[PDB]
């Protein structure tokens, strides 16, 4: 009964919409094992740019993180099937937002959709902070 | 065996201190409840100052961090002895930094101290973004 998910990222600056989106992962089943993946330093900023902290402030706030059960840190950066056997891993949830190259994973059934929540980023706060000076 | 932790603040943008410090209160004995009090908008601005989040964001939050059992939103600005027996709070976790007024659970031996983490607010990690300009 009890499935195991995965979902990786970078968690850069951990916001609410980042905990939802884990929230909704490890809710998927009734009993679940929710392991992360947070990408490497190295492969963030080659691929999809610049990261404001490091791999080790990444991976510390997400220990505090009630849906968190397990973290691979790091974690590659592209899955593949080998990865899916070796972690013994159901599904992978995704928000399906480009960054298909999961088109395998939905062929296979592993493939779970999860959404992003916008308005929350750490980012839209300075913006709140500086519109009253 | 199950001891009842109240720890309140205002927890506006919540970070990894206030992660750290809520493990701290949860971890302060083996079997605990960690009951978090989230200080109102409008007290906070009176007694405290600004506050960037409102009270429905900053409990949102909090929601999403393991150690936190329980929510009270809002809560008082001022513990009070009749406050612990409506709640059954067997202890009272503070950091002890001025913001005596807990000199009486002190007295009742209903104190127990939390520390604090610097460099690891929000507000840090914008003047980290903005030395590379
Ligand atoms: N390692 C895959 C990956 C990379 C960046 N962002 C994601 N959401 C997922
Ligand atoms: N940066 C990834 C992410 C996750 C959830 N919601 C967002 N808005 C963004
Ligand atoms: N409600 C008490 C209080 C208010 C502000 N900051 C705290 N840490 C505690
Ligand atoms: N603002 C309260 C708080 C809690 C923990 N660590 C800090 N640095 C500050």
């Amino acid at each position: 009964k009890n499935v195991v998910i995965y979902a990786d990222g970078v968690y850069d600056m951990l916001h609410l919409g980042h905990m939802k989106q884990l929230e909704q992962a490890k809710k998927l089943f009734e009993n679940t094992t929710l392991i992360v993946g947070v990408t490497s330093d190295n492969e963030t900023k080659l691929f999809k740019g610049q990261v404001v902290q490091t791999l080790e402030e990444r991976t510390e706030t997400l220990k505090h993180i009630r849906w968190v059960d397990e973290i691979i840190s790091p974690c590659p950066w592209v899955v593949t099937p080998e990865f899916l056997e070796k972690y013994k891993i159901d599904y992978v949830a995704h928000d399906d937002i480009p960054y298909d190259i999961y088109a395998w994973l939905k062929r296979a059934g592993k493939f779970k959709a999860t959404q992003r929540t916008e308005g929350v980023s750490t980012t839209d706060l300075i913006v709140r902070i500086l519109k009253n000076y």
